[PDB]
């Protein structure tokens, strides 16, 4: 039921803030860099550290915009903040196997 950073333990989402976007709270992706990524999409998530300047370059979501989202207490790169779109505004992608899944 709760979603913890992985390197170390930050209290990061829940599994009900998980958000079905586009009919799946799943999305499979490859960056620029060749890197795949099972990214889960959240509506809400905390303990996260957002750096940088929104950019749509890239972005696998048509019409936002997105930050890197770093762990909040260890730096770790958990996922992306989306945000400058429609229903919803904002919202979190993040790195699936970057996160450990656990009891509240
Ligand atoms: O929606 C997103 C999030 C950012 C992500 N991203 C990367 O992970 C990356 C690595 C190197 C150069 C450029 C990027 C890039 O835009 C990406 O490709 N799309
Ligand atoms: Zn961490």
């Amino acid at each position: 039921s709760i979603f913890r950073c992985r390197q170390c333990g930050q209290t990061i989402s829940r599994r009900d803030w998980l958000l079905p976007m586009g009919g799946d709270h799943e999305h499979v992706v490859f960056n620029p860099a060749g890197m795949i990524f099972r990214v889960w999409c959240f509506s809400l998530a905390q303990g996260l550290r957002l750096i940088g300047a929104p950019s749509g370059e890239f972005s696998w979501f048509k019409g936002y915009d997105w930050t890197i989202a770093l762990c909040g207490q260890c730096g770790s790169h958990l996922g992306w903040h989306y945000e400058g779109g429609s229903q919803p505004q904002t919202f979190f992608g993040l790195i699936k196997d970057r996160l450990a899944e656990g009891p509240a």
